[PDB]
């Protein structure tokens, strides 16, 4: 499982993710399947960023929580937009809000219910991204046109393939039915 992450995703990525995983304290080793969906998580943020005209965007996920916190009031602070209680994946300079990614492998509309009761914010909009083509956002408001949306939903898939073409798939999507 590790050696597939290692050579699925890019190093640029890959490190990013074990960065993530140490400072909650979790072995990239052990927990593999976490490994795994903190890439995926980093690498849908990256081609979601991507696809917005060259300055749209400003990528928060990725980041050093500390920086990241100090992006956010930077923005919160220059645009009067209300401050997230939780940190998010991007920010909007068009559509003049902040975004959050999810990627699961249960509902689209089950994740989306989990994560907008956890960010109580009338201003931070949501947009769940699944192993199976499927998409849910605020107010369906999808934020990037369809070309766009659509390579991210064939990436995923490829990766839904590539670990079930090892027999990891199942023991991935039974992963996170193990953790809620
Ligand atoms: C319960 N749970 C497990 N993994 C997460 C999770 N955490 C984060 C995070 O920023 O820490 C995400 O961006 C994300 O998409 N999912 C939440
Ligand atoms: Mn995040
Ligand atoms: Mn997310």
């Amino acid at each position: 499982m590790e050696d597939f992450v290692r050579q699925c995703f890019n190093p640029m990525i890959v490190e990013l993710a074990e960065k993530a995983m140490k400072e909650y304290g979790e072995d990239p080793k052990i927990e593999t399947n976490k490994f795994a969906a903190i890439c995926t998580h980093l690498e849908v943020c990256f081609m979601y960023s991507d696809g917005g005209s060259k300055h749209r965007f400003e990528i928060i996920e990725g980041r050093d929580r500390t920086m990241a916190w100090t992006v956010v009031n930077s923005i919160c602070n220059t645009t009067g937009v209300e401050k997230p209680k939780f940190l998010p994946d991007l920010y909007d300079y068009k559509e003049n809000r902040f975004i959050e990614i999810g990627v699961t492998r249960r509902e689209v509309h089950t994740y989306y219910l989990e994560k907008a009761n956890k960010i109580k914010s009338e201003e931070t909009h949501i947009h769940i991204f699944s192993f199976t083509g499927e998409e849910m956002a605020t107010k369906a408001d999808y934020t990037l046109d369809e070309e766009s949306r659509a390579r991210i939903k064939t990436r995923l898939f490829t990766i839904r393939q590539e670990m079930a073409s090892r027999g990891l798939w199942d023991s991935f999507r039974q992963s996170e039915r193990a953790a809620a």
